[PDB]
Protein backbone atom coordinates (compact mmCIF):
# COMPACT_ATOMS: atom_id res chain seq x y z
CA UNK A 1 0.00 0.00 0.00
CA UNK A 2 0.71 3.63 0.29
CA UNK A 3 3.40 5.28 2.47
CA UNK A 4 3.22 8.75 4.56
CA UNK A 5 3.50 11.27 2.21
CA UNK A 6 1.68 10.29 -0.60
CA UNK A 7 -1.45 9.46 1.88
CA UNK A 8 -1.26 12.78 3.35
CA UNK A 9 -0.66 15.47 -0.11
CA UNK A 10 -4.68 12.95 -0.96
CA UNK A 11 -5.96 13.57 2.13
CA UNK A 12 -5.06 17.15 2.30
CA UNK A 13 -6.00 17.88 -1.22
CA UNK A 14 -9.64 16.13 0.10
CA UNK A 15 -10.27 18.07 3.01
CA UNK A 16 -8.95 21.13 1.44
CA UNK A 17 -11.95 20.31 -1.68
CA UNK A 18 -14.48 19.88 0.65
CA UNK A 19 -13.37 22.98 2.50
CA UNK A 20 -13.75 24.41 -1.00
CA UNK A 21 -16.97 22.61 -1.56
CA UNK A 22 -18.62 24.40 1.67
CA UNK A 23 -16.89 27.34 2.17
CA UNK A 24 -16.75 28.52 -1.24
CA UNK A 25 -13.50 28.87 -3.62
CA UNK A 26 -12.73 32.06 -3.08
CA UNK A 27 -13.13 31.97 0.85
CA UNK A 28 -10.36 29.22 0.75
CA UNK A 29 -8.23 30.98 -1.78
CA UNK A 30 -8.16 33.92 0.46
CA UNK A 31 -6.11 31.71 2.61
CA UNK A 32 -4.69 29.41 1.03
CA UNK A 33 -3.17 30.86 -2.08
CA UNK A 34 0.17 32.21 -3.19
CA UNK A 35 0.33 36.26 -1.86
CA UNK A 36 -1.92 38.52 -3.50
CA UNK A 37 -1.12 41.71 -0.90
CA UNK A 38 1.84 42.79 0.27
CA UNK A 39 0.53 41.94 3.72
CA UNK A 40 0.32 38.44 2.97
CA UNK A 41 4.20 38.19 1.91
CA UNK A 42 5.19 36.74 5.25
CA UNK A 43 2.78 34.08 5.65
CA UNK A 44 4.94 31.14 4.11
CA UNK A 45 2.54 28.64 4.18
CA UNK A 46 1.27 30.50 0.71
CA UNK A 47 4.35 29.19 -1.45
CA UNK A 48 3.05 26.13 -1.17
CA UNK A 49 -0.66 25.33 -0.05
CA UNK A 50 -1.78 26.82 -3.68
CA UNK A 51 -0.98 22.71 -4.85
CA UNK A 52 -4.07 21.80 -2.15
CA UNK A 53 -6.43 23.72 -4.17
CA UNK A 54 -8.66 22.08 -6.73
CA UNK A 55 -11.67 23.87 -8.50
CA UNK A 56 -13.61 20.25 -10.17
CA UNK A 57 -14.12 17.03 -9.50
CA UNK A 58 -11.81 15.88 -12.38
CA UNK A 59 -9.17 18.47 -11.48
CA UNK A 60 -8.74 16.64 -8.06
CA UNK A 61 -9.18 13.18 -9.41
CA UNK A 62 -6.28 13.40 -11.95
CA UNK A 63 -4.05 14.97 -9.98
CA UNK A 64 -4.63 12.70 -7.26
CA UNK A 65 -4.94 9.65 -9.86
CA UNK A 66 -1.53 10.45 -11.26
CA UNK A 67 -0.22 11.65 -7.56
CA UNK A 68 -1.18 8.15 -6.25
CA UNK A 69 1.06 6.42 -8.41
CA UNK A 70 3.47 8.28 -9.69
CA UNK A 71 3.96 9.87 -6.01
CA UNK A 72 3.79 6.34 -4.49
CA UNK A 73 6.54 4.95 -6.52
CA UNK A 74 9.16 7.05 -5.51
CA UNK A 75 8.69 6.49 -1.84
CA UNK A 76 8.31 3.13 -1.95
CA UNK A 77 11.41 2.61 -4.29
CA UNK A 78 13.47 5.62 -2.98
CA UNK A 79 12.14 6.87 0.07
CA UNK A 80 9.89 9.73 1.62
CA UNK A 81 12.37 11.79 1.88
CA UNK A 82 12.78 12.38 -1.77
CA UNK A 83 9.49 12.92 -2.81
CA UNK A 84 9.47 15.95 -0.44
CA UNK A 85 11.76 17.47 -2.28
CA UNK A 86 10.45 17.08 -5.40
CA UNK A 87 7.04 18.29 -4.08
CA UNK A 88 8.56 21.08 -2.12
CA UNK A 89 10.78 22.76 -5.37
CA UNK A 90 7.89 21.82 -8.30
CA UNK A 91 5.64 23.61 -5.65
CA UNK A 92 7.52 26.69 -5.35
CA UNK A 93 8.67 26.94 -8.76
CA UNK A 94 5.68 26.18 -10.90
CA UNK A 95 3.66 28.18 -8.18
CA UNK A 96 6.54 30.84 -8.72
CA UNK A 97 6.10 31.16 -12.88
CA UNK A 98 2.71 30.41 -13.01
CA UNK A 99 1.79 33.78 -10.73
CA UNK A 100 4.27 35.76 -12.70
CA UNK A 101 2.37 35.36 -15.82
CA UNK A 102 -1.16 34.78 -15.09
CA UNK A 103 -1.17 35.93 -10.94
CA UNK A 104 -1.72 34.70 -7.97
CA UNK A 105 -5.01 32.99 -8.15
CA UNK A 106 -4.34 29.59 -9.10
CA UNK A 107 -4.18 26.22 -7.35
CA UNK A 108 -3.49 22.61 -8.21
CA UNK A 109 -0.80 19.47 -7.85
CA UNK A 110 -0.50 19.46 -11.45
CA UNK A 111 2.72 21.22 -11.09
CA UNK A 112 3.86 18.72 -8.97
CA UNK A 113 2.40 16.09 -10.96
CA UNK A 114 4.18 17.07 -13.66
CA UNK A 115 7.71 16.99 -12.53
CA UNK A 116 6.80 13.83 -10.76
CA UNK A 117 6.15 12.60 -14.51
CA UNK A 118 9.48 14.09 -15.62
CA UNK A 119 11.20 12.43 -12.85
CA UNK A 120 10.21 9.11 -12.90
CA UNK A 121 10.70 8.69 -16.79
CA UNK A 122 14.19 9.72 -17.50
CA UNK A 123 15.23 8.40 -13.77
CA UNK A 124 13.69 5.01 -15.81
CA UNK A 125 15.66 5.78 -19.01
CA UNK A 126 19.22 7.08 -17.51
CA UNK A 127 19.44 4.56 -14.04
CA UNK A 128 16.94 1.50 -15.07
CA UNK A 129 19.07 -0.21 -12.37
CA UNK A 130 17.48 1.55 -9.10
CA UNK A 131 13.96 0.32 -10.40
CA UNK A 132 12.23 3.40 -11.19
CA UNK A 133 10.40 3.64 -15.05
CA UNK A 134 7.73 4.90 -16.42
CA UNK A 135 6.16 2.31 -18.32
CA UNK A 136 5.23 2.45 -21.84
CA UNK A 137 1.77 3.05 -21.77
CA UNK A 138 1.74 5.43 -19.51
CA UNK A 139 3.95 7.90 -21.02
CA UNK A 140 1.21 7.63 -23.31
CA UNK A 141 -1.15 8.47 -21.59
CA UNK A 142 0.95 10.95 -19.64
CA UNK A 143 2.15 12.76 -22.54
CA UNK A 144 -1.85 13.49 -22.74
CA UNK A 145 -1.95 15.36 -19.46
CA UNK A 146 0.75 16.70 -20.21
CA UNK A 147 -0.96 18.23 -23.54
CA UNK A 148 -3.79 18.62 -20.97
CA UNK A 149 -2.85 21.02 -19.33
CA UNK A 150 -0.23 23.04 -22.25
CA UNK A 151 -3.21 23.83 -24.40
CA UNK A 152 -5.81 24.34 -22.17
CA UNK A 153 -7.59 21.39 -23.28
CA UNK A 154 -0.86 27.79 -18.39
CA UNK A 155 2.60 27.91 -18.87
CA UNK A 156 4.54 26.94 -15.85
CA UNK A 157 4.16 23.29 -16.40
CA UNK A 158 7.34 23.72 -17.97
CA UNK A 159 8.92 24.72 -14.76
CA UNK A 160 7.28 21.98 -13.49
CA UNK A 161 8.46 19.94 -16.02
CA UNK A 162 11.94 21.07 -15.84
CA UNK A 163 12.49 20.78 -11.80
CA UNK A 164 11.52 17.01 -12.45
CA UNK A 165 13.71 16.57 -15.36
CA UNK A 166 16.82 18.36 -13.68
CA UNK A 167 16.44 16.38 -10.34
CA UNK A 168 16.44 13.10 -12.37
CA UNK A 169 19.61 14.26 -14.30
CA UNK A 170 21.40 14.78 -10.43
CA UNK A 171 20.75 11.55 -8.85
CA UNK A 172 21.71 9.17 -12.08
CA UNK A 173 25.09 10.37 -10.97
P1 LIG B 1 -2.60 21.88 -12.52
O1 LIG B 1 -3.00 21.25 -11.22
O2 LIG B 1 -3.69 21.57 -13.60
C1 LIG B 1 -3.43 21.37 -14.95
C2 LIG B 1 -3.66 19.94 -15.33
C3 LIG B 1 -4.37 22.20 -15.76
O3 LIG B 1 -2.61 23.43 -12.42
C4 LIG B 1 -1.51 24.15 -12.03
C5 LIG B 1 -1.97 25.48 -11.52
C6 LIG B 1 -0.76 23.46 -10.94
Amino acid sequence: RAGPVTWVMMIACVVVFIAMQILGDQEVMLWLAWPFDPTLKFEFWRYFTHALMHFSLMHILFNLLWWWYLGGAVEKRLGSGKLIVITLISALLSGYVQQKFSGPWFGGLSGVVYALMGYVWLRGERDPQSGIYLQRGLIIFALIWIVAGWFDLNGAHIAGLAVGLAMAFVDSL
